[PDB]
């Protein structure tokens, strides 16, 4: 018997007879296929059965009716009233409220399809479905359907076809009107070669994708430019013959790009557009306050100047966004209309200080120079305000003339967000007053105002040297302002941080105090939780609400526990004599002779779960998940079907035989069979016991298949373990009504048959296997043995069929096949249904058109999307009638949505819910357990959000599928094939919600399309919850990597400041003895002390943002190792202690993020050793400068990150592995071998040359003396010192190379050896004579070595860029030299490196150690080998006695090249060289000479 709840009524409208009608009609008369035909009359009655189920006929066909076409819901409604009668602006004039007009169409529309007879409106929604179920691919494009269901309707409705008496041939639909935009969707990529299709290489800027396609048809002025065959309009035809010349359009004149988006910094600057305003316009106020040094209007007046850049930035924003969209596209006027209007503005908060600032000098003016400056600190507050709220992109917008568009943007397909009113619009506002508060509160207090000191010192202080020769004293004389201006410098990139530093404190804090205050889970009533189970159980699982006839609560409660438990056993998780004490026994009652219930004793108030396995981790959890709030369900007789979609390309169906053994010792451990029962040794037990029981063969060989593909990782455990809603269906199907039971009791076939038919009706099991046609004989045969397994699963493959004719490209169709279908002698199945496609439905490289071309079969309502590797455990699979209810629509009350009145204003059903993730966060001892927790609630906090925004799993199907598609992947579009869905439902008018007593069981996207539409016109709360979470977190790691280089740029000519003075003693208590004690000198301590407070607060900003997450990664073990800590440090050195243990995190952390030492180290080097190395000899020089107390907390950051690679490595520090590698190292080091275009030049050469003079000017302020009373022709002339030990090495290294070139003019391994050799000699040397320049001194040798380093950098990278901008002999020189420099380093670099790691191994017994730990941090199945014989015995110490003389021959080497030259600075005692004229005073002239010229000396002048 079909359909029961429609064709088993009295009161149903039409009947199946005259619905079958229909379907037939409209394919005979338009060309449809047959098979399609049948497939969507069959999906559209299941959508029917279902949702009148709960409700009456009448009501579900008009509900029907009002989603799919008509209703405020429909797309086709949106689409109608946006392109086809204008009227787009006036949609968004109304949003943002919350004869022609709008209510004189609407009222219109809405009254006309009141009057529509039930027989009238299945023919509207057949229509639908039919082009729906067979237009392939342009399902991606929604508005495409659109158009087309339009003109085909429009010719359907006219009375001349209605005589024409011959029918469309079969397949023409296909044909005619759905293949041409097909081949030109194709024909953008995959240019044609001789035989195939290859990907066609061209700029990803010239590629229309499905975005730009369906983009076409929101305009009329879009529309109206189709053109046909023969070259006029396609608008110029009548509506009737509209239909028939369809196919005769040519898709090629027609199409555009519409977006074309450009480089990626400047789409920063124009889509978050509110976050540089209110920081950077405000931190300009701040320090112009506090910043006499350059009376009191000036002061206002200058503090008001702040609101000229709060409107620069949005100047600099809307002529970037000039460059994004076409010329004449409609959305350009407006940018032209408020460039004009900002200007104004500009205009007027730039006059009046002009006035103020150039008026006021000793003039009669001050009573009208203070009125006039004080109302402009006023005025430009309301700008930066105003500019801070107020989207960019609807801005100026109300004041605007008609025109022809208003927007930038489509108001109905772009903006529609869902107002999230009620509780949460209250909380929304509040977390980011308070946030907002604190930060521009505190942030004035501990970072503006103790820099007005060093303000006021370093900007008046001069200096008195005697200089270079080029320049004199021009330069060391504003030493000090040079310093105070990258001291501001860096201290405005650390005003970013801030704000994301509040983030994270006011997010937890509502959480844990909501929490709460709702009085859910309070402290940890463990014993609670178990205490009352039935009374949740009896209210939260079953419907007895609606079910009468109140009768014994506790049977039924009685048989769900016993089922939950039996179904854990059987998968031999718990014994046989442990279930006994965990179960619902019925014991006779010895009182007269019935029957008794008892209860467990687990279960009133011993081993009750084996060793906290996983059934203690489940029974926890589903325990513990009904304290929360849960939706009422209904009986398992009203809900709604729904389906299980899951892609497969290529996976494992089974574990086959010969993989399950193999040979043992030649990879990790042992066959896979023994490492499973090591792995799991109970189970193992269990089994042996059944199968001994059962015995009391090839069947065996199977059951072992079953027993190893249930664990590891295959598909069968996915549809195994996942089938298990049919049995919960089932199940509770039972439970719930006993009369069903006893009206044909005693037939236990006739009861099974009944369940399974009623719990066949509301699920469906559906997998996609691409590409089944051409599996292997022996992996087709798994594939048949799934549907002998389950009797009801379904799969979908893409069939082939050779062409009609020769020449054509094959025809491939998309088949169907049960597992109830009667088997074929070719041992294939018939398939159920076969719909043609238009080709082959394989374009990306996602899974997106694996789910699109068996997207068809998807009977139901809902959809839960699942990967292929899933378990859902029956416990969490029982609730399934209480996720649905989260799609708000199982207890509602129908109103008729077509009724005279009800404007659009005082409706309800205005923005359904589209997507339902699920729970993804899976979990003075008082004082530490509520410590820990709270960590635990911050680490969770960091992730509350930042995963969570469009993560799916259950879809509404009517919502999703008429918008688009379920997820899209092109080669145009990149988001992350996973979070675009999510995005784009949001914007055009759903909700997403998600529930949390569910188990789920699991930048290069910054130039995309929608963070434009989003960022320029979400309100600013959504914006500031939106920006802070994905896109700032990206851009937050890279101002801390940022605002780190700044820091050692600065300390550099810091230090080399405080090395050259006298410093002016000063106690930091009360030092107001205001004579300056060592008199003429001048003090330096109040800015020497900034880098005290810098360090304290860096710190603060990483362990808070990147030490939580330690918890996450390292909740496997730990409780016990944080017990054994404190036991260890119970009365250690406290503070000093926990602060020196605050560097193992970064170490873990790194290598948690992270074998030869070749691969080890050429995978990091470039990410973050080159960094590294040029970042720690700054550090060096700066510690060796002047040694400020607290800079020695950087010394161990930056050595535990070139370090940690190395420390976690199996097996390295023994004794003679280490020498192994070192023999590779150095084999693999012999044969190593490795305005458009003004911007790839810029993008990498400023930032280098600006690092490399902020060194250069450090490097010449250290020589020119300071102090030291000369005479003007001394001079230093210390920039030559720059030169000669820069350019020299190259000229060497080319000279060399031009040699060997002539030599092997008039056997390349000696010549690279050579070449080699010199290259590296000639750096060490090179840096030798340059300390022997400075006449032997360390601290002013450092300094002029990392210069030398950064101009060379420099030089290779302008050289570089310079030669693949803009001759094939000088390529091959360059390239050459450019190879053989950075070949020294690479000598150098790492094999100091591994240097340092000498007195790591002279440690008699330290593998052991290692082992120890790394087998702490995991095991990974172990191996060793003990092959080992007396002739490779015998070579291995050969070799390895043969390397060490040279390891312990360079080392002895580098330590000659350094402790030469601090012995030989004694035995000289004079100046060395006299020159004159140029070169003079080359070396260094002071050998004598101090500058500690302070006291009583009254006035002298040393210039
Ligand atoms: O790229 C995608 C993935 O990015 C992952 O995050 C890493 C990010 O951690 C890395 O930044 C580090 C810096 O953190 C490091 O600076 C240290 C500070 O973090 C700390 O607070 O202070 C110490 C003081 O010594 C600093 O050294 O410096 C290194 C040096 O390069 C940076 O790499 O940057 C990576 C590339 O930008 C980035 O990938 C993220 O966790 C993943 O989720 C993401 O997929
Ligand atoms: C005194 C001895 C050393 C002489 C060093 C000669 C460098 C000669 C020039 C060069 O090689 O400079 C850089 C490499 O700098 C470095 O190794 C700096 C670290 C040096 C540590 C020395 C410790 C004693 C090239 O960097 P890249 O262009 O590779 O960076 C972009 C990514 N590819
Ligand atoms: C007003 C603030 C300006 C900030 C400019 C920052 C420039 C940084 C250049 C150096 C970056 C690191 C190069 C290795
Ligand atoms: C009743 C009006 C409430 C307005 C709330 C605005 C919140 C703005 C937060 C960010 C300010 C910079
Ligand atoms: C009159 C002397 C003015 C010197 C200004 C120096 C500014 C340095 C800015 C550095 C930014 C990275
Ligand atoms: C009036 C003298 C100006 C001297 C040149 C100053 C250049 C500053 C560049 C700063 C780079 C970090
Ligand atoms: C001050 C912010 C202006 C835009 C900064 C962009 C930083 C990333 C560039 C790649
Ligand atoms: C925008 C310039 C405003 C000039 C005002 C002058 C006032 C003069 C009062 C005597
Ligand atoms: C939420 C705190 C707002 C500012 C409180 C007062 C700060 C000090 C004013 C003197
Ligand atoms: C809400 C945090 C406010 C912090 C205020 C810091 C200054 C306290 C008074 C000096
Ligand atoms: C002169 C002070 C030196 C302090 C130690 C510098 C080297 C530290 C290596 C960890
Ligand atoms: C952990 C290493 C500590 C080194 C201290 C160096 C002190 C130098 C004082 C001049
Ligand atoms: C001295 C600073 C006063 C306040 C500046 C404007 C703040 C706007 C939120
Ligand atoms: C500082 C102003 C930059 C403006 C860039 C305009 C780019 C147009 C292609
Ligand atoms: C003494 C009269 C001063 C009036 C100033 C008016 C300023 C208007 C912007
Ligand atoms: C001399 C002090 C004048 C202060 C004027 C304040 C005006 C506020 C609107
Ligand atoms: C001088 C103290 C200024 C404090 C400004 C607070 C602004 C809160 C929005
Ligand atoms: C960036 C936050 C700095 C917080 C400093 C707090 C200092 C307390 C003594
Ligand atoms: C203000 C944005 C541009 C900054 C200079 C160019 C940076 C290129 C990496
Ligand atoms: C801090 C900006 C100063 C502007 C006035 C300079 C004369
Ligand atoms: C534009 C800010 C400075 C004005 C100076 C006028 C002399
Ligand atoms: C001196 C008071 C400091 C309070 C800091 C609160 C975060
Ligand atoms: C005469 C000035 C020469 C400057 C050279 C800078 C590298
Ligand atoms: C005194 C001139 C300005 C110095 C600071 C610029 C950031
Ligand atoms: C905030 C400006 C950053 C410019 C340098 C980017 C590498
Ligand atoms: C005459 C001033 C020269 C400055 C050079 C800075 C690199």
């Amino acid at each position: 018997e079909p359909y029961p709840a429609w064709t088993a009524d009295s009161q149903s409208p039409v009947s199946i007879e005259q619905i079958e009608d229909i379907f037939i009609d409209l394919t005979n008369r338009l060309g449809f296929q047959r098979d399609s035909m049948r497939n969507m009359f069959d999906h559209f009655m299941v959508l029917l059965d279902s949702r009148s189920s709960r409700m009456s006929p009448d009501q579900a066909l008009l509900s029907l009716h009002a989603d799919y076409i008509g209703g405020d819901t429909a797309n086709y409604k949106k689409w109608y009233f946006a392109a086809q009668l204008d009227m787009d602006d006036e949609i968004g004039f109304r949003n943002m409220s919350l004869d022609n007009s709008l209510e004189a169409a609407d009222f219109r529309w809405k009254a006309k399809m009141n009057q529509l007879s039930p027989l009238e409106r299945v023919r509207h929604i057949a229509l639908y479905l039919l082009c729906w179920g067979e237009a392939n691919q342009v399902r991606f494009t929604a508005e495409c359907l659109c158009f087309i269901y339009k003109c085909a309707l429009d010719y359907l409705d006219s009375p001349l076809c209605q005589q024409r008496q011959e029918p469309m041939p079969e397949g023409d639909f296909l044909n005619r009107v759905i293949t041409p935009i097909y081949h030109f969707i194709r024909n953008q990529v995959y240019e044609i070669v001789d035989g195939r299709f290859v990907k066609r290489e061209r700029d990803h800027n010239k590629i229309v994708g499905y975005d730009d396609l369906n983009q076409l048809f929101w305009y009329p002025e879009g529309i109206a430019k189709i053109v046909l065959e023969d070259g006029t309009k396609l608008i110029e035809l009548p509506l009737e013959e509209r239909y028939l010349r369809l196919g005769d359009v040519v898709w090629d004149d027609v199409f555009f790009k519409t977006y074309k988006e450009t480089r990626t910094w400047l789409h920063l600057v124009t889509n978050f557009n509110r976050i540089w305003v209110m920081h950077i316009s405000i931190f300009w106020m701040y320090f112009a306050y506090n910043s006499p040094t350059f009376l009191a209007a000036y002061k206002w007046a200058s503090c008001a100047l702040g609101g000229t850049v709060a409107s620069l930035i949005q100047i600099v924003a809307t002529l970037c966004e000039w460059s994004f969209v076409p010329r004449k596209w409609a959305g350009a006027q407006h940018l032209s209309r408020r460039f004009w209007f900002l200007c104004i503005i500009f205009g007027i908060n730039l006059g009046p200080i002009i006035f103020v600032f150039a008026y006021d000098k000793d003039t009669v003016y001050s009573t009208a120079a203070h009125v006039v400056a004080a109302v402009m600190f006023f005025v430009a507050v309301a700008t930066i305000i105003f500019f801070s709220i107020m989207p960019l992109g609807g801005l100026f917008t109300s004041y605007m003339k008609k025109s022809t568009r208003r927007y930038v943007a489509s108001q109905t397909f772009t903006a529609a967000f869902a107002p999230l009113h009620g509780l949460d619009r209250w909380m929304s506002y509040l977390v980011w007053v308070t946030v907002f508060a604190a930060k521009y509160s505190e942030s004035y207090y501990f970072l503006v105002l103790p820099l007005r000191d060093p303000i006021r010192i370093l900007s008046t202080t001069a200096m008195r040297c005697t200089g270079e020769y080029w320049w004199g004293a021009v330069l060391c004389k504003v030493q000090p302002k040079i310093v105070l201006g990258l001291v501001i410098a860096t201290d405005f990139i650390l005003f970013f941080l801030d704000t994301y530093l509040w983030y994270i404190i006011v997010n937890t804090i509502f959480s844990v105090g909501k929490s709460f205050y709702l009085g859910i889970s309070i402290l940890t009533p463990w014993r609670n939780i178990f205490t009352r189970l039935p009374k949740r159980i009896y209210s939260k699982i079953l419907a007895t609400t609606d079910m009468e006839i109140k009768y014994k609560p506790k049977v039924l409660i009685s048989q769900v526990w016993n089922a939950i438990i039996i179904s854990m056993y059987r998968e031999h998780l718990l014994a046989i004599d442990h279930v006994q004490k965990l179960l619902y026994h019925q014991v006779p009652s010895e009182i007269e002779g019935k029957r008794t219930l008892r209860a467990p004793t687990f279960f009133v108030s011993t081993e009750f779960f084996p060793r906290d396995s996983e059934a203690e981790r489940r029974i926890s959890f589903f325990a513990q998940s009904l304290s929360t709030p849960i939706p009422e369900p209904l009986p398992v007789d009203n809900m709604p079907t729904f389906t299980v979609l899951t892609p497969h390309y290529a996976e494992r169906i089974l574990l086959s035989l010969r993989e399950i053994i193999r040979e043992d010792d030649q990879f990790s451990r042992v066959t896979l069979l023994e490492y499973l029962k090591q792995l799991h040794p109970v189970e193992w037990e269990c089994f042996v016991k059944d199968t001994k029981i059962l015995a009391e063969a090839p069947e065996y060989t199977l059951r072992t298949r079953i027993w190893a593909s249930l664990r590891s990782q295959t598909l069968y455990r996915t549809i195994s373990g996942f089938m298990n809603y049919s049995r919960a269906i089932k199940l509770l199907y039972r439970v719930e009504n006993p009369e069903i039971v006893q009206m044909f009791g005693g037939n236990a076939e006739g009861l099974e048959r009944e369940l399974e038919k009623m719990a066949r009706r509301k699920f469906k099991f559906l997998v996609s296997m691409q590409r089944l046609a051409k599996f292997k004989p022996h992996e087709l045969e798994n594939a048949e043995f799934l549907l002998r397994a389950y009797p009801d699963l379904q799969i979908a493959y893409l069939d082939e069929e050779p062409p009609l004719t020769e020449g054509e490209e094959p025809r491939i169709y998309s088949a169907l096949i049960d597992g109830h279908c009667e088997i074929l002698d070719n041992g294939r199945r018939r398939p159920k249904f076969r719909v043609q496609l238009s080709g082959n439905p394989i374009l990306g490289d996602g899974k997106s058109d694996n789910q699109n071309h068996a997207l068809i079969f998807y009977r139901g309502e809902y959809i839960q999307l699942i990967d292929a590797n899933q378990d859902n455990y029956l416990e969490e699979c029982l609730k399934i009638r209480s996720v649905l209810a989260e799609f708000e629509e199982l207890n509602v009350e129908q109103v008729n949505p077509y009724a005279p009145g009800l404007r659009y204003e005082e409706q309800t059903t205005n923005h359904p819910v589209a997507i339902v993730g699920a729970r993804e966060y899976i979990f003075v001892a008082a004082g530490k357990e509520q410590t820990f927790g709270t960590l635990f609630a911050r680490t969770l906090s960091q992730i509350g959000g930042k995963l969570h925004y469009g993560h799916p799993d259950f879809i509404n199907a009517t919502f999703m599928t008429t918008r688009g598609g379920v997820s899209k992947a092109q080669k145009g579009l990149h988001l992350n094939e996973d979070i675009y869905a999510g995005m784009n439902a949001m914007l055009r008018g759903g909700r997403i919600k998600h529930c949390e007593y569910y188990q789920c069981g699991k930048g290069e996207q910054m130039l995309s399309r929608e963070y434009y539409y989003l960022g320029t016109q979400l309100p600013v709360d959504r914006f500031l919850t939106f920006y802070y979470a994905h896109p700032g977190f990206h851009l937050n790691n890279l101002f801390i990597q940022l605002s780190l280089q700044m820091f050692m740029l600065t300390l550099v000519n810091l230090s080399s400041l405080a090395h050259e003075s006298i410093m002016c003693i000063y106690d930091r208590n009360k030092p107001k003895t205001d004579v300056l004690v060592p008199i003429g000198c001048y003090n330096f301590q109040p800015a020497v002390d900034w880098v005290r407070r810098y360090t304290l607060s860096i710190f603060i900003v990483f362990w808070i943002a990147f030490v939580p997450i330690v918890v996450q990664e390292l909740i496997e073990r730990g409780l016990w190792k944080a017990t054994q800590r404190f036991f260890c440090h119970l009365l250690s050195l406290s503070p000093m202690f926990e602060v020196f243990a605050g560097q193992i995190y970064s170490s873990a952390l790194l290598s948690d993020l992270a074998i030869p030492f070749s691969i080890l180290y050429s995978r990091f080097a470039g990410s973050a050793i080159y960094m590294g190395a040029r970042s720690m000899l700054m550090l060096l020089f700066g510690t060796v400068a002047h040694w400020q107390a607290p800079l020695l907390w950087f010394w161990a950051s930056l050595s535990s990150l070139i370090f940690a690679p190395f420390v976690f490595n199996p097996h390295q520090f023994a004794w003679e592995d280490f020498f192994l590698d070192y023999r590779d190292y150095i084999r693999w080091l012999s044969r190593g071998n490795n305005a458009h275009r003004t911007n790839l030049i810029m993008a990498e050469i400023i930032p280098c040359a600006i690092y490399a003079a902020g060194c250069f000017i450090a490097f010449t302020f250290i020589n020119a003396q300071t102090g030291v009373k000369t005479t003007d022709d001394d001079r230093v002339n210390s920039v030559l010192r720059i030169i000669i030990c820069t350019l020299a090495p190259i000229a060497v290294n080319l000279g060399v190379l031009f040699f060997c070139m002539g030599m092997s003019c008039c056997t390349g391994s000696v010549m690279a050896g050579i070449a080699h050799g010199v290259a590296v000699i000639v750096h060490i040397a090179f840096f030798i004579v340059m300390w022997v320049l400075e006449s032997f001194n360390f601290v002013r040798m450092l300094i002029g070595v990392v210069t030398c380093i950064q101009c060379q950098r420099l030089i290779f990278h302008c050289m570089t860029a310079l030669m693949l901008t803009r001759t094939q002999p000088s390529r091959e020189l360059t390239a050459k030299v450019i190879e053989l420099s950075e070949f020294a380093a690479d000598f150098v670099l790492g094999h100091v490196i591994l240097i340092c790691q000498l007195p790591l191994i002279i440690i008699p017994k330290i593998d052991k150690f290692h082992s120890i730990m790394l087998f702490w941090l995991k095991p990974s199945r172990q191996i060793r080998p003990p092959i080992y014989s007396l002739k490779q015995t015998r070579l291995r110490k050969r070799m390895v006695k043969k390397y060490c003389s040279l390891y312990f021959l360079v080392l002895a080497i580098f330590a000659g090249c350094i402790i030469g030259p601090a012995v030989a600075s004694a035995k000289i005692h004079k100046h060395i060289g006299d020159s004159l004229d140029g070169v003079v005073h080359n070396l260094f002239q002071p050998i004598n000479t101090t500058n500690n010229d302070t006291g009583s000396q009254m006035s002298t002048y040393q210039s």
